[PDB]
């Protein structure tokens, strides 16, 4: 097998909940700061506090739900991982910011990991970030990303840090 970045994969689709649509999801940057084209890299608040810079990731901002797809026939995967959390760069200026109610892997349409059982209120700015580390089922088609922005859609910079498939096949 071989690890392979998600951001070194172009998706099916991205969608996000930003109200300016001509904004994309974002490799390797987080979603507002890398449609700005700048070179801040994607952060996480980690387990212990401390803050981590990541090189590859992908960025987004949660809708209902904002959902990234990937074509993941024949490539054999057997494994995902990521990071997940709110990236440092956006702002909670209040609470209405940087709330997102949950983030889902989805599978074939089958839910096969969600924040909701360990973070049933969802996370926030100062959440540490939650490691995703998940066997994908066998002969799986259709891996999808699915964030979940609740009632605002405001801050709610969702970053997948670190994102990567292990295949044992090709995409
Ligand atoms: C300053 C900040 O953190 N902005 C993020 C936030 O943006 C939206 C809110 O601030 C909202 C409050 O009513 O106002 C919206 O205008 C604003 O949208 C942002 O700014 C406008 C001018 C456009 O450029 C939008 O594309 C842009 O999103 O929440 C969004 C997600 O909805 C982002 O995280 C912003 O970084
Ligand atoms: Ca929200």
């Amino acid at each position: 097998s071989r690890d392979v970045y998600l951001s070194d994969l172009d998706w099916l689709n991205a969608t996000h909940g930003d109200d300016t649509k001509s904004k994309i999801v974002q490799k390797n940057h987080p979603f507002t700061p890398g449609n700005n084209n700048q070179s801040t890299k994607i952060s996480l608040k980690m387990e212990d506090g401390s803050i981590s810079e990541f090189e590859k990731g992908l960025g987004t901002i949660a809708g209902s739900p904002s959902t990234i797809t990937y074509d993941i026939s024949g490539a054999g995967v057997t494994k995902f991982f990521s990071y997940l959390g709110i990236d440092r760069s956006a702002n909670p200026i209040n609470e209405q910011y940087a709330k997102v109610d949950k983030i889902e892997v989805v599978v074939d349409g089958k839910v096969i990991y969600s924040t909701i059982n360990q973070f049933p209120n969802g996370l926030t700015y100062e959440t540490p970030a939650i490691k995703v580390d998940l066997n994908i089922p066998e002969n799986a088609k259709r891996l999808q990303l699915k964030s979940y922005a609740g009632e605002k859609t405001w801050g709610d910079e969702v970053v997948y840090a670190d994102a990567k498939f292990t295949a044992k096949g090709d995409f």
